[PDB]
DNA sequence: TATTCCGATAGTGA
DNA sequence: GTCACTATCGGAAT
């Protein structure tokens, strides 16, 4: 099934150069279609945990999540860092990219092993190509990996979510159904972002 | 307007080769996009007449139906034989060719000059390219030439028709909105027609 | 809400 | 229900 496509990265990291760290616990991997300029997926390597879903990690797996979050914030920090600088610019700092990174789960996922995205705001690429791409990182359905249990949403409804109209991320800007208006801007969203970054 | 692009032939027929017949009274033309492998129209020159509605012209313009069907039948006939038979086959007989004709108004046309519809039934042509032309042609929104006045569609009443499931006007299969499928079929449909018809 | 391919659907401009 | 262009929307296979 498509749905365990990503088995192989947890099984033989060793196989794949877009692993860009692996340890007998985890794998950092880039997604092969990412939605924003850097897009990668940490995944558990755990042969249950990877099988639960992702709300159910959340709400009971706070240990895992600890873990994750401890990757990311620490022996990944650097890698991460250089990933970003490598796919946005070399002229950002640790401190501008930092603001400019999101980490989270979709709500639903396709992919049936545990993976967490760690990606950059942007949304500028290639690969986004519709709007449920588009909505899937920036509606509740990107469940953000420091969201209080008590706020996650109940599994399996946010299917809605996919119909609504589109807003940019950043500006507000609404675009209705005019998912390819809402990519152009994103693109000039990007280029504000960077001048004014850069800019310090 | 595009909804004035017919009244170039009614104004100068003597322009264009496509008209294959005309008088003071009417011009018969080809059909820029043929809907069935022969697509004609025969258009009243009459500066009032050619803006009336096809519905009013059937209700209340019986002359003009009685001698638009006059040229069909009568001085035009073997001209409408001979454009059949060189857009189907040399091989088909004005009586197979007769019961393989339909003549008719749209219930709601958009082109502003009225605009008499003679045409093969196979609907087989590269112009037939979507839903909405095939059940323009096929369904009541077709007002037949010989229909009777109490049986006339009310103006503006169709419009529902245009979303309806497909069905072969042939043989009754349906395509459901698979548009793409019954164009194949229809193909089928007009080659068993023909090896039919020739062989007697 | 995995991608990709095909095709039906919708809005516009002329 | 003019055409033709673009893009969105929808199902199916993988
Ligand atoms: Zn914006
Ligand atoms: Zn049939």
């Amino acid at each position: 099934s498509f749905r365990d496509n990503l088995k192989v990265y947890i099984e033989s990291p060793e196989s794949y150069k877009n692993v860009i760290y692996y340890d007998d616990d985890v794998v950092l991997v880039r997604d092969m279609f990412p939605k924003s300029k850097m897009h990668l997926l940490l995944m558990t390597r755990d042969p249950h945990l990877t099988h639960v879903h992702p709300l159910e990690i959340m709400m009971k797996h706070r240990s895992l999540v600890e873990k994750l979050v401890s990757y990311v914030q620490g022996d990944l920090s650097g890698l991460i860092f250089d990933e970003a600088r490598n796919c946005l610019s070399q002229q950002l700092t640790n401190e501008a990219l930092a603001n400019y990174i999101k980490v989270g789960f979709h709500a639903g996922p396709s992919m049936n092993n545990l993976h967490l995205h760690i990606m950059t705001l942007d949304h500028v690429s290639p690969s986004l190509k519709n709007s449920a791409h588009y909505i899937s990182f920036t509606s509740p359905f990107f469940v953000k990996i420091d969201t209080p249990t008590s706020n996650l949403p109940t599994r399996g409804t946010l299917t809605s979510l996919f119909q609504e109209d589109l807003k940019c991320w950043r500006c507000g800007e609404t675009f209705g159904r005019h998912f390819t208006k809402l990519k152009a801007h994103l693109q000039e969203e990007y280029d504000d972002w960077l001048d004014k970054s850069v800019s310090m």
